């Protein structure tokens, strides 16, 4: 018998060009004087104005002083013009970062405190909130559909995430055209972002039957039109069905949780500057023949169900797009020490590697990053 | 191009006893004095009185007066014995009729019109409602997700659903127990109903992908699950999956909406008797025949996705499974006159009828009905 609690509040607009309605979602709404929140280079592309202009008088500010990896004084920061502005929601466009900073801004634009109050401490956010409108621009991180903002606090050297349903966007658009421009290698670690998010969402001990009806179709969509996407940067179909998989597996993973190429990815990032994405794909196709048979063959039904003969053609497929994308295979460029393998085991034992349905030990992670550390 | 909107605003808590959870819910949502609309059966049972005594006065008010088929006027008594009794929330615990009239109920409480008001009459219900936590206890109509409310007016001989936002409920409890008094017969019907419902929400017109991939999951269950069930009424598994498979599946009919054996199944349930489920049944595998090569052979790779060789192999398994669950294959006992089989004709032209990816024209409803007519 399972157990299993299923909830996904936002609502999803999906489709080309629907970027332009978010004048409609604030009248229907009733607010006004929105704050968009954008990297500098949708400013500099003319696609904020775009948007802005669509928008009809809807949104009447802009902020864009955030860094990739945002910070509580950023946010602080957007806070404070929402206050000076009188912004009644926020419009979240780019990556996971302007949706980070949008989700933190919107509920500490109410009160008086800072965000760092609630950065870690352990004390529960305020809920009341302006509402948020999500618009990635990358397929993807799906961060339009979770409830959570991961910040760094550089001046106290911490990075935490904060978990708050006053997080959820209210609405997410997910509009193709706005990951035309994204190039070719920041497209194949995205969209390994997307096949990762799917293939550990399904099978994490957490998992729950919806969540692995939305993981067996993304991951299928990777396969297909991640090359196309990287190869064919215009190809709208394949940009459109890397938007659909990236939107549908951030619906897989958001409540079963990620695993053990998720836990392993954050130390690949903030020590050897491996992107996310990439860092993830490094150890997919490593953990799925060591998941092969787990749960009593689950994972085999998953392989089948989406086209392969079992786990073993599915992790040649994950190495066969990698290679074919430029994604990284190994480790050995990177000339690492024995101290620096161990700080990768010892890192690598966060909680989500607990969600891998295999356990995962000490000495099968030495085992693991000394191969990477020898292999192309 | 694909263009879709997806919106899910209900809270699922799924599991086996869960329903002793209602006084958790009603204490998150700081609300008290609730009222559970359910059959009598459930009362004579003592069921009702186990769960609520389990909430711990949360629930304060029993309502049973309403029909198998409930009437406006059902809903307006449920109505003012919330108003007596200043209830603040619904908990709805049956089948489709009890969840119809709580939904309506719990949102006509706060006005002083009778929903006939609303009823097929272009106007649209007021948006505020007390919140509604749903028990469905068959497998199921899936209205546990739905905003629909299907009320009669018996006096104006009016049959017609009423569609309002409000009208979602706020939590789901889909806990298996409640569903295992339900007889074989009610049991194959309503199986039949998630089956309907899953197959006709996948190759609906309006078809979107998160609904697609909860479709296949739904329809794969049914049909390992539902003879199980039906031969075997307390065993838990095949409960318990045939709960998976009812609120995964009213999850993939909502928003796309269903076609052509929904359509044909009212006029069967309203003139004839059939019940909802076994009527949608009756033309399930005949409208998977012309519907099969539909939509660029998306239906093809649905059968393939959940088993079957093709659509004409997974037909052949509808047919059996009706077969061996006792539900009706044909209409020949009911010695249809020509003008039967001609209302029949006229009645099946419902809206949703254009849903179905293929024209039915009515040359091909009076193949069919004829058919039917024919055949055991
Ligand atoms: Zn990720
Ligand atoms: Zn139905």
């Amino acid at each position: 018998g399972m157990l299993w609690d299923y909830a996904q509040p936002v609502t999803i607009r999906f489709g080309k060009g629907r970027a332009m309605e978010i004048k409609d979602i604030a009248e229907a709404m009733g607010l006004h004087d929105g704050i968009m929140v954008t990297p500098k280079f949708f400013v500099d592309s003319g696609e904020a104005q775009r948007l802005i202009d669509a928008s009809d008088g809807a949104v009447s500010t802009v902020f864009t002083d955030f860094s990739p990896n945002p910070d509580v004084t950023e946010v602080d920061a957007c806070a404070e013009i929402i206050r000076k502005n009188h912004c009644e929601f926020v419009v979240a466009m780019g990556g996971g970062s302007a949706m980070d900073v949008s989700k933190a801004a919107a509920s500490i634009c109410l009160t008086d405190d800072s965000i760092a109050d609630y950065h870690g401490t352990g004390k529960a956010m305020p809920q009341k909130h302006l509402p948020i409108i999500a618009l990635p621009t990358t397929a993807g991180t799906g961060s339009e559909v979770t409830c959570v903002s991961v910040l760094t606090n550089r001046k106290l050297g911490k990075k935490a995430p904060i978990v708050s349903d006053g997080f959820f966007p209210s609405v997410a658009i997910v509009d193709p055209e706005l990951t035309y421009s994204v190039p070719p290698k920041i497209t194949a670690s995205t969209g390994m972002d997307v096949l990762s998010q799917a293939i550990e969402g399904f099978w994490s001990k957490g998992h729950q039957p919806i969540c692995d009806s939305c993981a067996a179709h993304a991951a299928k969509l990777v396969f297909k039109y991640l090359p196309i996407a990287v190869a064919e940067p215009h190809n709208e179909e394949a940009r459109e069905k890397m938007c659909e998989a990236s939107v549908i597996a951030g619906l897989a993973f958001t409540l079963p949780k990620t695993t053990s190429s998720h836990a392993c990815s954050f130390p690949l990032t903030n020590i050897h500057g491996i992107p996310h994405g990439e860092a993830c794909g490094l150890t997919l196709d490593y953990f799925a023949r060591i998941n092969k048979d787990a749960q009593h063959g689950r994972v085999q039904e998953f392989a089948r169900g989406i086209g392969f003969k079992d786990v073993d053609a599915m992790a040649d497929a994950i190495h066969d797009l990698k290679v074919r994308i430029g994604m990284r295979t190994g480790l050995k460029d990177l000339n690492l020490t024995e101290e620096q393998i161990a700080d990768l085991v010892r890192i690598s034992r966060h909680p989500n590697l607990y969600n891998n349905p295999v356990e995962i030990t000490d000495d099968m992670l030495d085992t693991m990053y000394h191969y990477l550390a020898s292999t192309d």
